[PDB]
């Protein structure tokens, strides 16, 4: 997995194929936050995209804090939003992964803050997220209690971000209708499980 999160006017662009049985969002509006330039990743950000196209919208971020819409109407954006940022967990340790997309729980969330001002700016959008779910690989501890997901949030707040954060602390997968997996003790894939899963909140 070659990490690319440079230049994002250097990335490759998406595809998304909406679907049907997507069904109901307590998101009026959400933003697919893609990470770094790989191949997966891209098309684990299109296809959650997909999941509900019609309120989704894609961006590509880079380590400059620069983005670019890929997909969707980031005018329409309003209400309550969702963020999903979708990228590769890296870099074990005793609380699992340390690093998304080659960013660690700070640093995301200066370049995050940062995006979210350019956005504001460019788009006129003041409407911060009002949940964040990350969509990578085991970046919070088994028990759920330390990681870089309790980094993160911390960090976003001390950014001027104060959010909800969703994170599995397992293995993660997105199949093509937009929906995810975890892997559980036996290795198999499997979905809805909650042991996989912790949503921090204030
Ligand atoms: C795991 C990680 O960070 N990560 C990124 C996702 C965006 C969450 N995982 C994947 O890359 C995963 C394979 C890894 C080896 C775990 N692949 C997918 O999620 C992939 C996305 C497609 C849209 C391209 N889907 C996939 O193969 O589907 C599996 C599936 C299909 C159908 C039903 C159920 C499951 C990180 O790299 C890590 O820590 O693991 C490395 C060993
Ligand atoms: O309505 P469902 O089919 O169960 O979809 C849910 C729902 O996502 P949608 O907004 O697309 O419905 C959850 O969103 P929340 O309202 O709970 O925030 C999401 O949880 P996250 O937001 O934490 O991702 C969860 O995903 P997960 O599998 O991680 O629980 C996902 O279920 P699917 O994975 O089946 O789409
Ligand atoms: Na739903």
């Amino acid at each position: 997995k070659i990490l690319h999160n440079q230049n994002v006017n250097s990335w490759g662009p998406i595809t998304v194929t909406p679907t049907t049985d997507g069904g109901e969002t307590r998101f009026d509006g959400q933003i697919i936050v893609q990470m770094e330039n790989d191949p997966v990743v891209a098309k684990a950000a299109a296809n959650l995209a997909g999941k509900h196209a019609e309120s989704s919208v894609v961006v590509q971020l880079d380590s400059d804090g620069n983005y670019r819409v890929v997909y969707g109407d980031p005018s329409k954006l309003d209400g309550k939003l969702r963020w999903q940022l979708v990228g590769h967990g890296r870099d074990h340790s005793e609380t699992n992964n340390t690093r998304l997309s080659g960013y660690s729980a700070d640093e995301l969330a200066v370049k995050l803050a940062k995006f979210q001002q350019s956005f504001n700016q460019a788009e006129n959008i003041n409407n911060k997220p009002d949940h964040i779910s990350i969509v990578g690989c085991s970046l919070v501890s088994d028990d759920k209690q330390k990681g870089f997901g309790h980094q993160f949030i911390n960090a976003m707040d001390a950014n001027g971000l104060r959010v909800d954060v969703s994170v599995r602390s397992s293995e993660l997968a997105v199949d093509e209708a937009g929906r995810k997996h975890t892997k559980d003790a036996n290795g198999d894939w499997v979905q809805k499980a909650e042991n996989n899963k912790v949503s921090l909140s204030w």
